[PDB]
């Protein structure tokens, strides 16, 4: 072990948690950001499994008398793996066609149906040149899949074509039914040929979002939906039965909630007779999860059917977590096999979680078990109430922007989770405190910082509402760690949809403190410009008297051809107060170095013609020379070449710069051979990043990463020598998702660390060695 | 300037916003109580425009290609300005016709059309005669609008006859439809002649609610509801469309929230083809704002639909300003016009408010502005959260009650807003501290004054939940300015549903302090009788414990024949504690003394056989005489004349009054040269008031105020000379709604001024010049 995770657990969206058939106790987690999770404990702990191309997985299934061959459903195609997810390859036949669902023809496990799709995911299924629209096919092997057949059951190139479920009929083994937008289709022949059932109401509602079959193949369930580009806006799924034998659709929504997206229906494979078990969850609604029990005659009519919320709203009986996500949205939820030894149970999630849940026959009572987080033994107040901090149980797939650490604090600035804190450096954590009175949360943290209000160390942070990083706008807000813990509070500065302190709405890409005076701080205001907090203590004295001091601008970004009007990173001089540097993104892009002068006034002016939307800017001083470090695109004539990104070096404050880094630099430190993806799909790979370079002493790092494709090349450590020269070593190591958002040298307790935070898989910080400092 | 405002902007419920289609950024407010606002840079500050006949405006229109002529749409009847609303008249065909919609045939700003309607206030539209039911008819001018005529589209006199929208084919400029209750109603000809459209279920909903027409002529939208006497209790109206080439209505609310009464759709003049955006909010409801995008093909087949919430509950996206009404009811949506170079924007409000969002094309974003009230550097604590106070931006639509100031303090208590306080003499205000914990908001403030809790000023109220002066029941709260910041708090005395310290449920019309010793409290509980805090500090000594102290019932009132039953306003006398006298407006009607004896009893006798609902009374104390002033209905033999509401007079404690103020002096004193509204609907206005009567020094003040017709006749205020007669002058000046709920004289910083709350247009001070007052 080299990278050491420092978090709390999940906090991405879960596409799916899957049993292993053959042995009680073993599942597989999906993940959308970092591939698939496995654990032998039935998810008190996980693990990572082997690298897959693409990192975005929908489907996973065991082999039913094999629990060493594991198929894979990417957003690039099927996986197999034949040493029980150790390692895996791409599966030719499916190679650029995302797979959603598999399943296997039952009492004959080497016939195997995957079939498109890409669940609720229509953000993304371009993101290699697919399309929704296209033929309906499925992808069928009969001997264990080693080969496949593409089948196809709709030949309409315009129409959707994702499938959601394909369900075999146990008592008939060569019959499968497939749901899909293009409606629900039925084969006699296990796959190779389809037949069309028509829907309930398919003037109004074609689409299907599910299908069920009773073990005994008796009776099918869907929920269907009216035809819309998009799953944000179409709310009301509705739920019907129809007996198998003659197809007459009954709607069967009596007692469930109105308006609300259910999907993917389950029948309990114990079932087996005329009372059904149906497991019934939603794309994007909170309101727990059903249980619905039909109870049909043997004349094939329903005498009667009741849904039971199983799981509901927070109220005290099971253990939340870190994330306080009530009621659940069960986007995904399934019984537990027969087979294995396995006791009945239900697996979900609360949207980015993952929950078990055991089951009492005898009362017909469900107990739900945090599978996702561990509770410590400290607490936090929030609400009046007291929650304990959570450590990760072994998986991690945050959007984390930045980190901060202060003595035992650490707080990474997230998306979608916003101010996560820990208190105990990084091993436990809790985001409560960003759910503020008033009904608004702090769920986009984009930049966080250490400053100095007279002689207490505060946080500052850019933290703001809106979810999937649709931050809403520039807020600035101040933590004063009077105690470095969790009695500590939020307040707020400057910014915010009032214009506190006259600092404006556009968001502040990042916020930096001075390293010469602590007390001073630096934002940018996307698209209005560059403004500044003067002493921070100042603006704390008024906030505490009910007032507000004004902010400075020292900046004015509003002209596209001549004005620097988005900035990535701010870059302060790390001696002298006077002078800040910052990487623009928007109108004249570049690196940009400002000067204050005697009278206050400031010039600013472009000193490297860089470009880049994600492009950084560091400058720091070591051993009598201040260095200035870019990584973006670009440069000008002889430092530019395409777009390739490449580190860029100045030691004169930007006046002449020396490039030391380029792509073919970083293959010949790290050849292609470390790469599992690079033959499939290392003709898409641009040489970009997410940031996550930085520069202190006498060390450099940066990661190469493409965020088209979740692709991660492998991150870099640079030495500079004693002549000026920088020798470069591979640090990639352990480190699976290697794309940065952020890096910063820190020394905690004696020893020097790297930490970085991850544009999906949250904070991690590894030993660096050999490091030389100066006093500070 | 004379009249001098001091609000936080808006506080009424809002009718429309009206682009001007020549020119960007110029748009018109209809309130419905003090006229028309017009605004030149769209909303950032607000002029008020000329005088009306009637204030409660349900429509404004600009005359396309002429800025300067502009029709009002009022209660009374249609107005038109020629010099861009400074100065109105009335139209006469319209006279006593309330008008809610104007529209212009296109291409032809001569030809225009006005509908009769009232919008949702069906309470109000009996106010001069006015019917519901009626036959349907339009007014339909040919020629500019100096001539109009009256067209008949349905002739049953019984049937509710409000038009809801009018609407013109873009495409084919003779065709237009209107929405009625009575029904769509099609015309080929310009309005001249109609026909009625078959709604989707007329048996069952056949009451539109509004309707859209798409650019092209082709699509119609509409909402239906079912027939029922009052939209208080008719909550489901639900959404339509149909291609106009041959009506047949498909239901197309899928993905918008069941059980709203969605009304007045709207295309944007931008969907000039077979797309089609459809703003849809609702009355009443409160859910945001909804925009539906309709996806038509050249078959006339809507190939799929989808609804999007552009507006949302409060989540840090925008600035709520003071009126924290979330989620919105968006009660009116328009998009702005293609002409005159407007950008695509949305204007609505919250319910009482003002709102403005741009539009963002390239992510199909909407940024929403707050168009009311501007937010200050101070901050008030609420929820756990920090919210600006606010000052207006020149609008003030508020039901204001009563005043109270102490040094910075400011305190209006309003309908609706409830305690409405400033830290800032008035210029800023916060009333986030009237929405209490566990459900309940003191959202009605009849009364507020001064009182002393051992020496620190403390504010004493009658505050209530209930909206729309719906005041629920007697509660005295108590907030000790022991910082004169927002950090003071508000705590309950007595009263309110649990009948705290023996007060019984009844309203506290008016609370009153004793000049003579401010520890000592009066109020009087309608329907049960007259009570005491004898000492407000002791009263909080016991509350600090977790105790109450009881009040003293010093007067009992439960005999309709013998007792006074209702008091309006109670005015201790300014030296001896030991007597008060009171209004009473219910059972024996008429001011009333009463007076304490050595044992602690007390005995009431009315000394002024006056009445009135509104009825007022004070006593002051100047140049060793004390003033007892009545401004009421009849006074007995003598002194009675009809209905006129007089001023009476007495210098000894009400044994002998003298009549120092009429009707007829009031016209001597104001000619009603003086008012707009003389000739058309004078022989309706009844000289009366809502109070705002008072007496300080050597001034005298009154209002004559219509509350029927909303009409204020003038403010008048009287000087003592130095024999004893009174000498009044007219000091309406700029007050454009001078109709008064209180008046009292407060000095402020060395100069003496008169604050006057009004029933309709918050809180106005003015200068009081060569004023003498007793030292105390
Ligand atoms: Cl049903
Ligand atoms: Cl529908
Ligand atoms: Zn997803
Ligand atoms: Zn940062
Ligand atoms: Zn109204
Ligand atoms: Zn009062």
């Amino acid at each position: 072990t080299v990278w050491q995770p420092l978090n709390p657990g999940a906090g991405g969206q879960v596409q799916d948690v899957v049993a292993d058939p053959n042995q009680a106790n073993v599942v597989y987690m999906a993940s959308d950001m970092e591939g698939v999770y496995k654990s032998t404990n039935n998810g008190e702990s996980w693990q990572i499994t082997g690298n897959l191309v693409n990192n975005r997985v929908f489907a996973v299934a065991v082999t039913p008398g094999n629990s060493n061959k594991i198929f894979v459903g990417t957003l690039y195609g099927l996986h197999i793996s034949t040493n029980g997810s150790n390692s895996y390859a791409l599966v030719p036949e499916t190679e650029n066609k995302s797979i959603a669902s598999i399943a296997f023809k039952p009492g004959n496990a080497n016939h195997i149906i995957a079939a498109p799709g890409w669940r609720d995911d229509d953000d993304f299924i371009g993101k290699f040149g697919e399309t929704a629209a296209g033929p309906g096919q499925v992808f069928v092997s009969q001997n264990g899949g080693s080969s496949w057949q593409t089948v196809t059951f709709d030949s309409n190139s315009s129409t959707d074509r994702n499938v959601y479920s394909v369900v075999f009929d146990q008592s008939n083994a060569n019959t499968v039914y497939l749901g899909s937008n293009k409606g629900v289709y039925k084969s006699t022949n296990g796959g190779l040929n389809w037949q069309r059932i028509a829907g309930p109401d398919d003037a109004v509602r074609p689409w299907n979002k599910g299908i069920a079959l009773s073990p005994n193949g008796q009776v099918l369930y869907a929920t269907y939906a009216e035809a819309k580009p998009d799953l944000r806006y179409n709310t009301n799924f509705l739920v019907y039965a129809t007996r198998t034998s003659n197809i007459n659709w009954q709607q069967v929504t009596g007692g469930l909630e109105g308006n609300r997206r259910y999907w993917y229906p389950e029948v309990d494979p114990r079932s087996t007779g005329n009372s059904h078990k149906v497991l019934l969850g939603a794309v994007k609604d909170r309101f727990g999860l059903y249980e619905g029990t039909f109870n049909w005659d043997n004349n094939g009519n329903l005498t009667n059917f009741y849904w039971e919320k199983i799981w509901d709203s927070y109220d005290g009986s099971w253990d939340i977590g870190w994330d306080y996500a009530t009621p659940p949205n069960a986007r995904f939820a399934h019984y537990t096999p027969v087979t294995g030894g396995w006791a009945r149970g239900v697996w979900s999630t609360t949207n980015q979680t993952m929950y078990y849940a055991s089951h009492n026959s005898g009362n017909n009572s469900y107990s739900w078990q945090n599978k996702y987080s561990t509770p410590t033994s400290q607490t936090v107040n929030w609400y009046g109430t007291e929650w304990p901090t959570y450590k990760g149980k072994g998986t991690e797939s945050t959007y984390t922007y930045d980190v901060a650490v202060h003595e035992n604090y650490v707080i990474q600035g997230q998306a979608d989770n916003g101010l996560m804190e820990s208190w105990d450096g990084g091993v436990s954590w809790s985001n409560m405190q960003h759910r503020r009175g008033g009904g608004f949360n702090l769920s986009d943290v984009q930049a966080v910082d250490i400053a100095d209000a007279w002689g207490v160390p505060t946080v500052v942070a850019q933290a703001t509402s809106g979810y999937g990083g649709g931050a809403h706008n520039g807020r600035l807000w101040a933590k004063r760690l009077n105690t470095h813990s969790p009695a500590d509070q939020w307040v707020e500065l400057a910014g915010g949809p009032n214009a506190k302190a006259g600092l404006p709405k556009g968001v502040l890409r990042d916020v930096a403190v001075s390293p010469a005076n602590p007390a001073k701080v630096f934002m940018f205001s996307s698209n209005y410009g560059m403004y500044m907090v003067e002493d921070i203590g100042r603006a704390l004295d008024y906030h505490d008297r009910g007032e507000t001091l004004p902010v400075t601008q020292i900046y004015e970004g509003l002209d596209n051809s001549n004005d620097a009007r988005i900035a990535r990173k701010i870059a302060p001089h790390p001696t002298n107060e006077k002078v800040v540097f910052f990487s623009s993104t928007g109108g004249v892009q570049g690196v940009w170095r400002g000067e204050q002068q005697n009278d206050g006034s400031w010039t600013f002016a472009q000193v490297l013609a860089s470009s880049g939307w994600d492009a950084e800017v560091e400058a720091w001083a070591y051993n009598g020379t201040v260095y200035l470090m870019s990584f973006a695109k670009g440069g000008g004539p002889g430092l530019t070449d395409g777009n390739n990104w490449q580190i860029l070096l100045s030691t004169d404050e930007g006046q002449n710069w020396q490039k030391i880094f380029t792509p073919a630099d970083a293959m010949a430190v790290r050849p292609t051979s470390n790469l599992v993806w690079w033959n499939s799909v290392g003709n898409r790979f641009k040489f970009t990043g997410k940031g996550g370079s930085a520069g202190a002493g006498n060390k450099i790092v940066m990661s190469y990463y493409d965020h088209d494709y979740q692709l991660g090349y492998g991150v870099f450590l640079g030495t500079i020598q004693s002549n000026g020269q920088v020798n470069w070593q591979d640090i990639t190591d352990d480190l699976h998702f290697s794309g940065m958002t952020s890096s910063r040298f820190i020394k905690d307790a004696g020893q020097m660390y790297l930490y970085s935070t991850t544009p999906g898989a949250g904070l991690w910080r590894r030993s660096i060695s050999g490091m030389n400092m100066d006093p500070a």
